[PDB]
């Protein structure tokens, strides 16, 4: 159909455009900030992903200069970037890889078959997204809406990759930053609250929630409104002491409920340790809940490090240990448990 | 069958403890404060809520005070109230038996919406009206509803009265004092909640009563969106991105990245009724019309008129008989609430 050609950067190295040329372009969702497209380059047959916003040129867009510094193998590479124009309007195009499915996606395929994700795809996909977030942490920067839709999947070599920093920022301590960021069902206790002095931790508690629906099959704390969603992590995580409510943001009255076990959360059959990374990640005080890395570290993940290991679909784990320097700057002796002895030999 | 009797107080006048026999009870819907029963009153046979919630040992239910003090044609009505157990060996359960009402604007929108329909307008301005009477009221003892949306409105089909309930979020306001930005729903709040103003009005009932106009006429939400962030992007198409002096009057903070009015509803929307939902829908709080006005705004002059009668052939409800209470916001506007024939 359709060809299009354009001159695009290239989202690493240095500012040299080249021409590069797309087609069989298709719709892939329709997101507030813009539209995001499935293309495919005519030079490789490769697919991409270009997400397409509004931009004014008057101010640069956070999201680009975010993405043209990240290199993960678990976040969305920006392959290239280049504006486009009614008329006097023009668009930031963002040329991505394209990944065939989402969390969102899949776990709602075993929701409607009444049946829930297998806990070594959990496994998987859970000590990527913390690989992801240790990554773009130890450089500052917070993601701030972590959920289901944003986490990518391909369904063959069961890699997941981080998408959409649109909300994104660097979080500097002392700065204020806006509350009303993340969506709901999983914004931590302090965004509810109000706080606006919150930190990267706020995408571990969303990334806790993610674990919890993975394993629940639904989101553990719904709720149309914030007293609704409060209502609901009291249930589980019990009233908030007045000193945690200090630590969330420096009014409201509360039901006193006592604290939900835990194991009586989830069915009979969930592994032990996926039920205390959940209740370390999911903690009222901000600072006390795990770091990114803490959590890939944690015992639930061990099977990921079995030498063994295999996807069900019988190929080999994607790669799950080339932790870089940077990646394991928050806490270097970790190293010694999330490289195993069998690793890049 | 089953039938149970207690001793219960009642909603209003002096505390004569009276006998109360009810029976076939079911849930009408669970949710995070108190579950709510439907029950059959056993002599009149008359069907009533029932709103359970734990009774906090500390404090007395807010609630239930509220409640206690309310008496208008368009608020569900507190019959009696009674204490009781119904989970597990200690925790009290504060009962609240309410007025019944068949349906609500969410289960009746939602029929149309999937049947690619709207509700007819005439419906529209009876809903909304006797909304905007109920708040008109509510509001004039400072008590500010919180959480105005569709499952909180209910619907005589036949009768077509409108009644508010669930005051669960419901406050009173008091200048200087503040109070948590995170009660109402999604889709409903008002900008300066969203941006987690603590000093907010009774003004953000009034612009979560626009969003369900507005939905009621487009067959959606009017402002969707998963996070603060797309909502806003939302109102900003509609309202355009808000000069940094509204910012300042909705929130005493960043950034963001276009559908006037006569762009947002179907063709033949009534002009009144787009005129009606811009007024409510107004980044300024203190800019949109009150309660008592939006009832005198022309999108419900049809309600005025002497010969208006419902698609069914009966009269429509009693539109007109406000008290001093009701109008003390301002008084004067009683002579365009006030119709005609109803001064004979
Ligand atoms: C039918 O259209 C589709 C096709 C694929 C999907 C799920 N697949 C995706 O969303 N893939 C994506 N890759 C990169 C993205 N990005 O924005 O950076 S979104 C959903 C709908
Ligand atoms: C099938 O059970 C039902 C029956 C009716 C409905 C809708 N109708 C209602 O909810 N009516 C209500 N009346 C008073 C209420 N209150 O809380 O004060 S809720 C929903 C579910």
């Amino acid at each position: 159909s359709k060809v299009t050609t354009v001159v695009a950067t290239p989202g690493q190295g240095p500012d040299r455009p080249q021409e590069v040329s797309y087609t069989d372009t298709k719709v892939i969702g329709n997101g507030s900030f813009g539209v995001v497209y499935q293309a495919k380059l005519c030079d490789s047959g490769e697919l991409v992903a270009i997400k397409k916003v509004l931009q004014d040129k008057r101010f640069k867009n956070r999201e680009l200069q975010i993405m043209r510094k990240l290199d993960h193998c678990n976040i969305v590479r920006l392959r290239y970037f280049f504006y486009s124009s009614k008329k006097d309007e023009v668009y930031l195009n963002l040329v991505l890889d394209y990944v065939p499915e989402t969390v969102y996606r899949v776990a709602r395929h075993y929701s409607r078959a009444k049946q829930t994700l297998p806990v070594i795809y959990v496994k998987l996909y859970m000590y990527q997204l913390f690989r992801s977030l240790a990554y773009i942490h130890s450089f500052g920067i917070c993601h701030r809406d972590i959920k289901p839709q944003n986490l990518l999947l391909d369904p063959d070599t069961a890699v997941l990759k981080l998408c959409d920093f649109g909300s994104a920022k660097q979080l500097v301590r002392g700065e204020p930053n806006v509350s009303y960021i993340c969506s709901r069902y999983y914004r931590a206790p302090e965004l509810i609250f109000g706080a606006t002095d919150y930190t990267s931790s706020i995408d571990v508690w969303s990334a806790g929630c993610v674990l919890a629906e993975l394993l629940l099959g639904q989101p553990i704390f719904p709720g149309d409104s914030g007293v609704d969603q409060l209502v609901e992590i009291i249930k589980v995580l019990g009233t908030p002491t007045r000193e945690q409510i200090r630590e969330m943001n420096p009014e409201f009255k509360f039901p006193q409920i006592k604290a939900h076990p835990w194991t009586k959360v989830f069915r009979p059959r969930t592994p032990p340790e996926a039920i205390a990374l959940c209740s370390r990640l999911l903690e009222y005080t901000p600072t006390a809940r795990l770091t990114p890395l803490e959590a890939c570290a944690h015992s639930f993940f061990d099977e990921l490090r079995d030498p063994n290991v295999k996807l069900p679909n019988g190929r080999d784990t994607p790669a799950l240990f080339n932790f870089t320097t940077q990646e394991l700057s928050s806490n270097p002796p970790l190293a010694t448990i999330l490289i195993p002895p069998h690793a890049r030999i």
